[PDB]
């Protein structure tokens, strides 16, 4: 009924969306894995009559889910999406996608770590972004390569006409207390790499984490603190 949403009102296989400004949504959803359930995030931007996707929902149903909810929801034609690294957070539902009409990008890196691991494989490689500090243009939004952080590929994106900025899973939420699942992770290069992003977005108004609430810039900072006291 109007705060973000968690768990408490998401069921595993259904998806939740939040307006977060004009044109640009999130979507959550919820999956279990080795046994507990998490929430997750992604991103959708309106790109003129069609949407632009950032990420799945974490598996085949909740995304065959969200495309049903952006139906009822928005009723704009899904054509594009971006998978911002290679864990089933975000690839897992890209066979549907792709079943769907729905054409699948990525980067090389995560192409080639989503095939070596067996996840699902977005269809189109994003060139351009293979060197920390690279940007580049994709419909309404900017891809950013910060650095390895949470995973050696990971991605963020920005939607300069809102000033949101999409962390993904380089971004923890406020409340965390420990750096999430750091099983692909560099923590020594990962506070490096959220200070290019804070470099990089200083004007950011929303930052979405992958994972938990949406805040404002605190989020960076307090990702990397977090991660430093994980190292340690
Ligand atoms: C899809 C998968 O990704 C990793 C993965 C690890 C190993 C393997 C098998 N090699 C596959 C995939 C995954 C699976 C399960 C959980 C996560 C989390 C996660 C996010 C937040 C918290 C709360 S907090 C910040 O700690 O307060 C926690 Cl506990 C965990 C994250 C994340 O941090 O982005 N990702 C998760
Ligand atoms: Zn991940
Ligand atoms: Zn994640």
């Amino acid at each position: 009924s109007g705060e973000y949403p968690t768990v408490n009102e998401i069921p595993v296989g259904e998806v939740r969306l939040y307006q977060i400004a004009d044109g640009v949504w999130s979507h959550i959803a919820t999956q279990s894995f080795d046994g507990a359930v998490y929430p997750s995030n992604g991103l959708i931007v309106r790109d003129g009559d069609e949407l632009l996707l950032i990420d799945t929902a974490w598996g085949a149903k909740n995304t065959a889910a969200l495309l049903a909810e952006i139906e009822k929801q928005i009723g704009l034609p899904v054509t594009r999406a971006v998978s911002t690294h290679f864990h089933d957070d975000r690839v897992g539902g890209v066979d549907v996608l792709r079943a769907a009409g729905v054409a699948t990008y990525a980067s090389p890196s995560t192409r080639r770590l989503a095939e070596a691991e067996g996840n699902e494989i977005p269809t189109h490689s994003l060139e351009g972004l293979s060197s920390s500090g690279d940007a580049v243009r994709f419909g309404p939004v900017e891809l950013f390569y910060p650095g390895a952080a949470h995973s050696t590929d990971n991605l963020v994106v920005y939607v300069p006409s809102a000033n949101v900025l999409y962390g993904g899973c380089a971004v923890h939420e406020l409340s965390s207390t420990s750096a999430g699942n750091v099983a692909d992770a560099d923590l020594a290069e990962w506070p490096t790499s959220v200070e290019r992003i804070q470099k990089h977005y200083p004007e950011a108004e929303v930052v979405i984490p992958g994972h938990g609430l949406p805040g404002g810039l605190d989020l960076l900072q307090h990702t990397a603190n977090v991660v430093k006291a994980h190292k340690n």
